[PDB]
């Protein structure tokens, strides 16, 4: 996250941390044994750590759980970006309480101009590279489409939203990748890509949570 703030100790229950001997993409828990992600991010041998702050040190409250599966959309390109949503099934539920909480699926998409708030342990500069040891986060609004299609002309699908400031220097970044946006207490993003970070004119892109709810619910119940 460039330009944020700390967020607080398990100040965002539902954040979880990708972890294949190091961090490297963040999701969001939606229930006791889901979590849903960038499928971008998939590899095997993924490690789900949830209740996390200080991502380098043991403080309490964490808990390391395997992923028994992952499944990538069976639609997603990796040219396109398109459909950039994977959900990971744990090997155990997990304990759910103050600090580890799930998020829920929104009801309905987020109109433009909608606050949200953005987190994850990824890249905190612009030039250069610097990751955080505890979660930043980022209040940012969803952009309208036309500013959207303007900024990344042919890129843009159905499926994508773009959030943040056009003025740059605040956007989640590489490492963020998978990690939750947050709009009125749902899940309504995914983040995905983007030009550079916190780039003007270049602004984040995310996957549109809204248009997979029935796909998320389908799948579930059949694994
Ligand atoms: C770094 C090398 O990348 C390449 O060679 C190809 O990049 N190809 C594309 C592309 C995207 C959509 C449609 C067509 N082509 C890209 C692209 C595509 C996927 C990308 C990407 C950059 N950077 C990332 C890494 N994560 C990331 C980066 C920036 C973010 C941001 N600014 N909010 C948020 C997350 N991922 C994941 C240049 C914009
Ligand atoms: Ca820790």
């Amino acid at each position: 996250i460039v330009g944020g703030y700390t967020c607080g100790a398990n100040t965002v229950p539902y954040q979880v941390s990708l972890n294949s001997g190091y961090h490297f993409c963040g999701g969001s828990l939606i229930n006791s044994q889901w979590v849903v992600s960038a499928a971008h991010c998939y590899k095997s041998g993924i490690q789900v750590r949830l209740g996390e702050d200080n991502i380098n040190v043991v403080e309490g409250n964490e808990q390391f759980i395997s992923a028994s599966k992952s499944i990538v959309h069976p639609s997603y390109n990796s040219n396109t970006l398109n459909n950039d949503i994977m959900l990971i099934k744990l090997k155990s539920a997990a304990s759910l309480n103050s600090r580890v909480a799930s998020i829920s699926l929104p009801t309905s998409c987020a109109s433009a101009g909608t606050q949200c708030l953005i987190s994850g342990w990824g890249n905190t500069k612009s030039s250069g590279t610097s990751y955080p040891d505890v979660l930043k986060c980022l209040k940012a609004p969803i952009l309208s489409d036309s500013s959207c299609k303007s900024a990344y002309p042919g890129q843009i699908t159905s499926n994508m939203f773009c959030a943040g400031y056009l003025e740059g220097g605040k956007d989640s970044c590489q490492g963020d990748s998978g990690g939750p946006v947050v709009c009125s207490g749902k899940l309504q993003g995914i983040v995905s890509w983007g030009s550079g970070c916190a780039q003007k004119n270049k602004p984040g892109v995310y996957t549109k949570v809204c248009n997979y709810v029935s796909w998320i619910k389908q799948t579930i119940a059949s694994n």
